[PDB]
DNA sequence: GCCGTGCGCATTCGCCGTGTT
DNA sequence: TTTACGTTGCGCACGGC
RNA sequence: ACACGGCGA
């Protein structure tokens, strides 16, 4: 409907939607912008009037260029103290102690920090206030440095935890408490550190300029440079991060990698590719990939509405002192009562910062459902992240939450039909957990509680039970329809997205290109009578390892009770989830620790229902070796296509050096692969390039590098090959989700989509359809390119020899019949 | 240059907020 | 100016044999 | 670009 020659916003906007609607349209591009800047300043100034100026990156550009100035000016200070043949300042004595690094840095830095906080900034203050600054540091590094990597692991591990330049200042005086070796440390007394900071006041005058002594015992200020500047910085920061909102007329559509989803045509456009360097963003500037394109465009142009039913349930429901669905946070906070009574409710202070936190989105959410109901119908620009996946824009879109999904449904909807009844019922017992069974027991679930439904149907607010449901507010939504169609019949206008959700995309891309079939079989890959859950498969193991008590259950010095501790738990497909989708991905057994750690027991102990592992440790190491054990002997295929993608990683980002003369012969250099629909990745970490050097209190700064080396950037052999994998197959999805959209519509003439990734959507209508579209997909581009065998080409010829050759071969293909996945009914994605 | 003592890294990506009591 | 139990196996480095 | 909480996948 638009073609280049759309240069001039509004009058295209207009004499296509009419004015009304496009000057709306222009009105909340520019809020978008206007509400950016003012989430900026408020901070900016939080900050301000908070002393942390240094911390907002309006200064960075300017401490940077002082920085280096400082520790150029304090090192010939030094010297120049030397040549000096008697006695010394008081200065070089105490400040000779910490780096000269922290020094400058700690100096300016507070310097601004008390300049710009209150308005008595005095030497005095001031230099008192550097003073205390270069002392709290004094290269006490007792633990950071004399090779103590006890800081490494039990003292660095809680101050990047503890918030706030108070706690990690009084936390510290925890550690401290304990010996730790030698002892005692002389305080710089009240009357030095003023002298430590005059001379750090000076230096700074001598070198930087930036701060200025009046003549009004004196006072500080800053240069109408230095000043002018972090505020002039400011602005430019502040239009640069604006609130996305969606759209009231359909998306700009995508001609190149910039100027997309938003028509006013402003100095920071949209890209297409969520990339981080402007180079790697060029990097789409001249490739033709049509078939691109039109996903995003497609997808963006799915008209969304608010669904005033769900929106009047989940406005006042969510106000509810008690409300019914155990997922939404309290108006309040965690109450306070239940070593010391503290010691069971310690976690109450960091659960609840869960909960304000979350609040915050839930509110802002409800704030853009509200503003955007009564609207005919809104949309959502899009674009992507690099390895291809399709993100909604705006902060508010048909990828969030339970909540956020429930408040939309699509804007276009038609008779539901037979088939679109059947698909609903099917969405609502999915909506409601009822998922992971045949089909049939799935309606038998919707219908043999059809009283359940109409009730939550007619009185949402008085008949809950649907809040007592996986999804609430979608099933809600799901009731609504369905009570629609009993009071309406078949030919019942209905716009609810209906979702169609692959099951582990992950293992199931994996099994794709590998032909797979013990892991397509897992992951739903064929016809099957019930639905095969990879994750139960996995959690059935383990409750066999568990299960046995002596064979594999030990005294304690154990297993054996600690297994006990878990079958009391009840281990399920809950837990071990996680560590199955990942491993395929490079996660390892340290890894599923964590995770099973923070997944499962963090938060089943903080609640009451999970007090009985008595330590999470070693009760997480122990279910993270079974998890292992278990899936390792699942997930098999997957993995050695893993690891032959790490070669190509890590061979690639290798740096090859001759034997005898070592030169580079061969530089390291980023994996590259494009998808199957034409879209192009490029996946080159860097280790960063300016050294970064804490402080504990003050914060963290990086540095313009010592030794003239920094070409490039360098990169991060060790990312790229961690990432290869996961990046690889989410590009696979993106694709497959994008190559589905593409195909959904010009082969069955679908407009509205319901895209989450390894998620597809529409309107009960044409789920039929999605539900083959997707699959057909699946199939014909497994079927017709060799992916990994595709990737091998792209880096083999390329930047690869010198040496290089102990690639692993490509897997070899499984039995696997694709074309299966169109007979399998589980499958989905 | 064969196989030993050792510091570092734990899967990836996207993005919002407050930095406190 | 008063919340925070605590943990483990592959690999690329600077290296004396 | 490194840190805390959350949400998303
Ligand atoms: N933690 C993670 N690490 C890497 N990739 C992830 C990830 N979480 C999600 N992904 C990807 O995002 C897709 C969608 O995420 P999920 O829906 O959470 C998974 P699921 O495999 O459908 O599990 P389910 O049965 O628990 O719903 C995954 O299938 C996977 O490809
Ligand atoms: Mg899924
Ligand atoms: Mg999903």
């Amino acid at each position: 409907s638009d073609i280049e020659l759309a240069a001039i916003p509004f009058n295209t906007l207009a004499d296509h939607y009419g004015e009304r609607l496009a000057r709306e349209q222009l009105a909340l591009e520019h809020e978008s912008y206007e509400m950016g800047e003012a989430r900026f300043r408020k901070m900016f100034e939080r900050q301000l009037k908070a002393g942390e100026v240094a911390d907002n990156a309006a200064a960075k550009p300017l401490i940077t260029t002082l920085l280096p100035k400082m520790i150029a000016r304090i090192n010939d200070w030094f010297e120049e103290v030397k040549a000096k043949r008697g006695k010394r300042p008081t200065a070089f004595q105490f400040l000779q102690e910490i780096k000269p690094e922290a020094v400058a840095y700690i100096t300016i830095k507070t310097t601004l920090a008390c300049l710009t906080s209150a308005d008595n900034t005095t030497v005095q203050a001031v230099a008192s206030a550097i003073g205390r600054a270069i002392e709290d540091e004094a290269r006490f590094g007792r633990i950071r440095d004399l090779e103590a990597k006890h800081f490494k692991k039990n003292v660095e591990e809680q101050l990047n935890k503890r918030v706030g330049h108070v706690y990690k200042k009084a936390f510290m005086q925890v550690v401290e408490a304990d010996m730790l070796s030698k002892g005692a440390w002389s305080s710089w007394h009240k009357e030095d550190s003023i002298h430590v900071g005059v001379r750090c006041i000076e230096m700074l005058i001598e070198s930087t300029g930036m701060v200025s002594l009046h003549r009004q015992s004196e006072t500080i200020e800053l240069a109408p440079e230095y000043a002018e500047a972090i505020a002039t910085r400011a602005g430019a920061l502040a239009g640069i991060s604006p609130m996305f909102q969606p759209c009231v007329v359909p998306p700009k559509p995508w001609t190149g990698i910039t100027g997309g989803g938003y028509w006013a045509n402003g100095r920071r456009p949209l890209a297409l590719v969520r990339t981080h360097s402007k180079k790697a963003l060029m990097r789409y500037e001249d490739v033709y990939m049509p078939e691109v394109y039109k996903a995003i465009n497609i997808a963006q142009n799915t008209a969304w509405k608010i669904n005033k039913k769900v929106l009047a349930v989940a406005n006042v429901i969510t106000k509810w002192k008690h409300c019914p669905v155990e997922d939404i946070p309290a108006i309040e906070r965690e109450e306070l009562p239940m070593t010391a009574w503290k010691r069971a409710a310690a976690a109450v202070y960091r659960k609840d910062k869960a909960r304000k936190s979350r609040r915050i989105s839930l509110e802002f959410m409800l704030e853009q459902a509200n503003k955007f109901a009564n609207h005919k119908a809104i949309w959502f620009p899009y674009n992507m992240d690099w390895r291809g996946r399709v993100y909604a824009v705006s902060m508010f879109n048909p990828q969030g939450n339970d909540m956020t999904k429930g408040l939309l449904t699509l804007a276009k909807g038609k008779p539901i039909g037979k088939e679109g009844y059947y698909w609903l019922k099917i969405h609502g017992a999915n909506c409601a957990g009822v998922d992971k069974v045949p089909f049939p027991e799935r309606i038998k679930f919707i219908e043999e509680n059809h009283e359940n439904i109409m009730a939550c149907a007619k009185s949402p607010l008085e008949n809950t039970w649907w809040a007592e449901q996986d999804s609430p507010f979608c099933f809600l939504a799901f009731c609504f329809e369905y009570a629609g169609v009993q009071h309406h019949g078949l030919s019942y206008n209905c716009s609810l997205p209906l979702a169609f959700d692959g099951s582990c995309s992950g293992i199931q891309h994996f099994s794709a290109m590998l032909r797979d079939e013990v892991g397509g079989r897992a992951v739903n890959l064929l016809p099957s009578e019930t639905v095969q859950d990879i994750y139960g498969i996995v959690a059935k193991k383990v409750n066999e390892i568990l299960q046995a008590d002596a064979i594999n259950g030990t005294d304690n010095e154990g297993t054996k009770a600690l297994a006990g501790q878990w079958l009391a738990y009840g281990v399920t497909r809950s837990v071990t989830k996680r560590s199955v989708m990942t491993l395929a991905y490079g996660s390892k057994e340290f890894g599923f620790r964590q995770q099973v750690l923070e997944d499962t027991i963090q938060p089943a102990i903080d609640s009451g229902k999970g007090l009985m592992f008595t330590q999470p440790n070693q009760a997480a190491g122990y279910m993270a070796k079974l998890i292992w054990e278990s899936v390792s002997v699942t997930v098999v295929a997957a993995v050695e296509a893993m690891n032959w993608l790490k070669s190509a990683a890590k061979l690639l980002a290798a740096e090859v050096k001759d034997k005898k003369t070592g030169e580079i012969l061969r530089k390291r250099c980023a994996v590259h692969w494009v998808t199957p629909d034409g879209f192009p990745v490029w996946q080159e970490y860097k280790k960063p390039i300016q050294t970064r050097l804490n402080l504990m209190f003050l914060g963290q700064f990086r540095l313009q590098p010592t030794i003239n080396t920094n070409k490039d950037s360098e990169i991060d052999a060790h990312k790229q090959e961690s990432g290869i994998a996961p990046n690889f197959v989410h590009s696979q999805d993106g694709s497959h989700l994008r190559k589905t959209v593409v195909w959904a519509h010009e082969k069955y003439g679908i407009e509205s989509f319901a895209l989450i990734h390894d998620s597809f959507g529409t309107i009960p209508a044409d789920a039929a359809n999605l539900f083959k579209a997707v699959r057909e997909t699946m199939v014909d581009t497994y079927e017709s390119c060799d992916v990994l065998a595709d990737f091998y080409d792209q880096f083999a010829d390329q930047l690869h020899e010198s040496q290089l050759d102990k690639m692993p071969a490509l897997p070899a293909k499984g039995n696997l019949n694709l074309r299966d996945i169109l007979e399998s009914d589980f499958a989905f994605a």
